């Protein structure tokens, strides 16, 4: 099929897998954010976190 | 550019809630253009990217 993402998700939808999916991303921002408030983040967490936020919102 | 100054600040302002919130919207937004087949091309990428970044990142 076209090599270009949206036929990845095309792909996934019919593997069943985009609830799926954004739930995975779901739970990881869920803990990510709690290690951030309780102040357990490692630094990886935090960068992992920082990155995500600038990946999908202004700052 | 330093992510833990970055959470810090954020945290210190009362806003890692609003943030996340931000963020959230934005996920399910994606999460719905594609399954209505409304996303565009930039859209299905930013998708892709988020789920790298969340589920590949320090797993």
């Amino acid at each position: 099929k076209n090599g270009d993402a949206k036929t990845f998700w095309m792909e996934l939808e019919d593997d069943g897998k985009v609830d799926f999916i954004f739930e995975q991303v779901q739970n990881v921002l869920q803990s990510l954010k709690q290690k951030i408030k309780d102040g357990s983040a490692t630094n990886k967490e935090y960068i992992q976190a920082m990155i995500l936020v600038n990946e999908a919102t202004i700052i």
